[PDB]
């Protein structure tokens, strides 16, 4: 299919933009990173920073992820973020989601060899 680390990118990063403009950027970006394929998915962040630098939170805190499990990491400093929440309206195939921009710590769960993020957990 995707490995691990290719499917994390494909839904979580954005670099090509330092922050969301429009309240249509989440609509747009979950259509085009087929995110609504076949269903909506109803949470969904995009990080705006490079690879290199979310790449890098595999080696900074460890914290447990929200499963329990303690392969999850927690970036020192805050980041420019856009989360993206399915609208209480939304349905099927038509999606309708609200926006949020804003800069925060993300938490991500990494593995394997090279070591890398595979799952995006929360921001705070
Ligand atoms: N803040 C959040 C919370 C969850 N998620 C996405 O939702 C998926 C499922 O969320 P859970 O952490 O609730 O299992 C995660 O794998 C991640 O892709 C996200 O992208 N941003």
């Amino acid at each position: 299919k995707e490995t691990a680390a290719a499917k994390f990118e494909r839904q979580h990063m954005d670099s090509s933009t330092s922050a969301a403009s429009s309240s249509n950027y989440c609509n747009q970006m979950m259509k085009s990173r087929n995110l609504t394929k076949d269903r909506c998915k109803p949470v969904n962040t995009f990080v705006h920073e490079s690879l290199a630098d979310v790449q890098a939170v595999c080696s900074q805190k460890n914290v447990a992820c929200k499963n329990g499990q303690t392969n999850c990491y927690q970036s020192y400093s805050t980041m420019s973020i856009t989360d993206c929440r399915e609208t209480g309206s939304s349905k099927y195939p038509n999606c309708a989601y609200k926006t949020t921009q804003a800069n925060k710590h993300i938490i991500v769960a990494c593995e394997g060899n090279p070591y890398v993020p595979v799952h995006f957990d929360a921001s705070v």
